[PDB]
Protein backbone atom coordinates (compact mmCIF):
# COMPACT_ATOMS: atom_id res chain seq x y z
CA UNK A 1 0.00 0.00 0.00
CA UNK A 2 3.09 2.49 0.70
CA UNK A 3 6.45 1.70 -0.43
CA UNK A 4 8.71 2.40 2.38
CA UNK A 5 13.05 1.98 1.98
CA UNK A 6 15.58 2.90 4.76
CA UNK A 7 15.48 2.74 8.49
CA UNK A 8 12.62 4.08 10.90
CA UNK A 9 10.03 5.32 8.42
CA UNK A 10 6.51 5.21 8.98
CA UNK A 11 3.41 5.24 7.81
CA UNK A 12 0.32 5.58 10.25
CA UNK A 13 -2.59 6.32 7.98
CA UNK A 14 -2.70 6.38 4.43
CA UNK A 15 -1.77 4.88 1.30
CA UNK A 16 0.22 5.15 -2.37
CA UNK A 17 2.84 7.23 -0.17
CA UNK A 18 6.69 6.91 -1.23
CA UNK A 19 9.12 6.95 2.09
CA UNK A 20 12.78 6.69 1.12
CA UNK A 21 15.70 7.60 3.91
CA UNK A 22 15.37 7.91 7.81
CA UNK A 23 12.69 8.56 10.32
CA UNK A 24 10.31 9.83 7.97
CA UNK A 25 6.72 9.60 8.96
CA UNK A 26 3.11 10.57 7.02
CA UNK A 27 1.00 10.80 9.93
CA UNK A 28 -2.56 10.76 7.45
CA UNK A 29 -2.43 11.45 4.02
CA UNK A 30 -2.05 9.31 0.70
CA UNK A 31 0.48 10.11 -2.62
CA UNK A 32 3.20 11.98 -0.63
CA UNK A 33 6.53 11.68 -1.87
CA UNK A 34 9.17 12.09 0.66
CA UNK A 35 12.73 11.46 0.77
CA UNK A 36 15.42 12.86 3.50
CA UNK A 37 15.69 12.91 7.03
CA UNK A 38 13.38 13.46 9.85
CA UNK A 39 10.36 14.78 7.55
CA UNK A 40 6.80 14.75 9.25
CA UNK A 41 3.39 14.97 6.65
CA UNK A 42 1.03 15.28 9.38
CA UNK A 43 -2.63 15.34 7.26
CA UNK A 44 -1.89 16.06 3.86
CA UNK A 45 -1.73 14.72 0.29
CA UNK A 46 0.34 14.37 -2.88
CA UNK A 47 3.13 16.75 -1.37
CA UNK A 48 6.71 16.21 -2.50
CA UNK A 49 8.82 17.02 0.57
CA UNK A 50 12.71 16.41 -0.02
CA UNK A 51 15.41 17.44 2.68
CA UNK A 52 15.57 17.46 6.11
CA UNK A 53 13.19 18.28 9.47
CA UNK A 54 9.87 19.46 7.31
CA UNK A 55 6.76 19.64 8.39
CA UNK A 56 3.77 19.67 6.18
CA UNK A 57 0.44 20.10 5.88
CA UNK A 58 -2.26 20.09 3.14
CA UNK A 59 -1.88 19.40 -0.57
CA UNK A 60 0.48 19.62 -3.47
CA UNK A 61 3.17 21.48 -2.36
CA UNK A 62 6.69 20.47 -3.18
CA UNK A 63 8.93 21.77 -0.14
CA UNK A 64 12.99 20.98 -0.04
CA UNK A 65 15.69 22.04 1.30
CA UNK A 66 15.28 21.87 5.69
CA UNK A 67 13.54 22.86 8.20
CA UNK A 68 10.04 24.72 6.21
CA UNK A 69 6.76 24.24 7.82
CA UNK A 70 4.21 24.13 5.31
CA UNK A 71 0.68 24.30 5.12
CA UNK A 72 -2.34 25.17 2.62
CA UNK A 73 -2.18 24.23 -0.92
CA UNK A 74 0.06 24.19 -3.76
CA UNK A 75 2.62 25.73 -2.15
CA UNK A 76 6.78 26.02 -3.51
CA UNK A 77 8.96 26.49 -1.05
CA UNK A 78 13.51 26.54 -0.84
CA UNK A 79 15.53 27.59 1.93
CA UNK A 80 15.60 27.23 5.19
CA UNK A 81 13.58 27.93 8.34
CA UNK A 82 9.80 28.99 6.40
CA UNK A 83 6.66 29.06 7.74
CA UNK A 84 3.95 29.28 4.72
CA UNK A 85 0.26 28.83 4.52
CA UNK A 86 -2.05 29.74 2.05
CA UNK A 87 -2.18 28.81 -1.67
CA UNK A 88 -0.07 28.96 -4.68
CA UNK A 89 2.92 30.56 -3.06
CA UNK A 90 6.60 30.33 -4.01
CA UNK A 91 8.89 31.17 -1.29
CA UNK A 92 12.63 30.85 -1.00
CA UNK A 93 15.65 32.29 1.16
CA UNK A 94 15.80 32.10 5.09
CA UNK A 95 13.31 32.46 7.89
CA UNK A 96 10.35 33.79 5.94
CA UNK A 97 6.49 34.00 6.77
CA UNK A 98 4.13 33.89 4.01
CA UNK A 99 0.44 33.65 4.36
CA UNK A 100 -2.98 34.44 1.88
CA UNK A 101 -1.99 33.58 -2.19
CA UNK A 102 0.03 33.71 -5.03
CA UNK A 103 2.97 35.58 -3.19
CA UNK A 104 6.36 35.03 -4.63
CA UNK A 105 8.82 35.86 -1.50
CA UNK A 106 12.65 35.81 -1.51
CA UNK A 107 15.44 36.78 0.58
CA UNK A 108 15.36 36.48 4.38
CA UNK A 109 12.98 37.72 7.72
CA UNK A 110 9.89 38.62 5.19
CA UNK A 111 6.38 38.73 6.47
CA UNK A 112 3.95 38.99 3.56
CA UNK A 113 0.08 38.57 4.33
CA UNK A 114 -3.43 38.98 2.31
Amino acid sequence: PNTISGSNNTVRSGSKNVLAGNDNTVISGDNNSVSGSNNTVVSGNDNTVTGSNHVVSGTNHIVTDNNNNVSGNDNNVSGSFHTVSGGHNTVSGSNNTVSGSNHVVSGSNKVVTD
